């Protein structure tokens, strides 16, 4: 690794715990809450959270989810894809997000190629249409990257490991999720996250 970043949707951490934490930064929510997600006060980073990371020092990095399980966001294909795209873009921009950013796109699942090719393949490409194939990020498990990569879809990949052959980290990935809740920053639950590549995402 090149460093943490953590990940939370619980609630808003000061920028001064994050670095306290041994974290060079975070990746953060451009997306809204979901019914039945209002406790997910760690969704979308707003403008004044960005600008409290930025002034410690700390890197920021865009991901996008709203739906999950039975709602994940890829089961509508192309249609879900320019929905949630737009408003991904829209929360980014607002957040003070630049356009030379990416935004990783989550498929918090382990999918087969039959859900893969059918539904997350024109999903993708809808974020590919609506934010340009360079910043198309994708948070998926190491199967998921390697049919993306090889299919040419998305330009950045953030591994986790639901569907991940234990102990690897896919050569293609920038980010790599290896820690799920097994942290409190700030009274607020956190992922841990490795950067793995120099050119990861970040917004500067």
């Amino acid at each position: 690794s090149l460093g943490t970043l953590l990940d939370y949707a619980a609630g808003v951490i000061p920028a001064s715990q994050i670095r306290a934490a041994g974290a060079v930064g975070a990746i953060r929510y451009v997306s809204d809450r979901r019914p039945g997600g209002a406790w997910m006060l760690g969704k979308p980073i707003q403008l004044s959270e960005a600008r409290d990371l930025s002034g410690n020092g700390l890197k920021i990095v865009s991901c996008y989810q709203y739906g999950k399980g039975s709602t994940a966001d890829w089961l509508g294909g192309a249609s879900a894809g320019v929905q949630h795209a737009r408003r991904g873009s829209e929360l980014h921009a607002a957040a003070g997000g630049p356009t030379s950013a990416p935004i990783y796109a989550s498929i918090d699942d382990n999918p087969s190629y039959e859900q893969y090719k059918n539904q997350i393949v024109p999903y993708l490409r809808s974020w590919e249409s609506v934010i340009g194939h360079q910043r198309t990020g994708v948070y998926a498990n190491s199967k998921t990257i390697d049919w993306a990569v090889n299919d040419g879809l998305g330009s950045y990949f953030w591994q986790h490991n639901w569907g991940s052959p234990k102990g690897y980290t896919h050569p293609a990935a920038h980010l790599h999720q290896v820690e799920i809740d097994k942290r409190k920053v700030g009274g607020v639950g956190v992922d841990v996250n490795q950067i793995l590549k120099p050119q990861f995402g970040q917004w500067a």
